[PDB]
């Protein structure tokens, strides 16, 4: 049960690298959220542990996860707090939902093999 965080990365960095390639759908979430700048002051009273792909990355990165199910669960709460927050006619909630959709298909084989 025990992962070398340089083993981690390598077998999870293809799955976070697939969400940046997506085109227009990752761009609202390469960055963290800034409330103040996108003019959305409630957004840290509904969101209480914000998530986002650069924050991912550099965890993966500095080896801030010590097992493979903190990343998926990292990636799915970015994806819970967009769907909590946004309307569902929202371009970043409909942008959320295609990430899903390429995240869960990525994902799959590379956790049956971590185990
Ligand atoms: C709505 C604010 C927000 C963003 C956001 O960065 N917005 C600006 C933005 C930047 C770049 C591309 C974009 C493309 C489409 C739409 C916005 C874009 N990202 C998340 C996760 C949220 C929330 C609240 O969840």
């Amino acid at each position: 049960k025990i992962f070398k965080p340089e083993e981690l990365r390598q077998a999870l960095m293809p799955t976070l690298e697939a969400l940046y390639r997506q085109d227009p759908e990752s761009l609202p979430f390469r960055q963290p959220v800034d409330p103040q700048l996108l003019g959305i002051p409630d957004y840290f009273d509904i969101v209480k542990n914000p998530m986002d792909l650069s924050t991912i990355k550099r965890k993966l990165d500095t080896g801030q996860y010590q097992e493979p199910w903190q990343y998926v669960d990292d990636v799915w709460l970015m994806f819970n707090n967009a769907w909590l927050y946004n309307r569902k006619t929202s371009r970043v909630y409909k942008f959320c939902s295609k990430l899903a959709e390429v995240f869960e298909q990525e994902i799959d084989p590379v956790m049956q093999s971590l185990g």
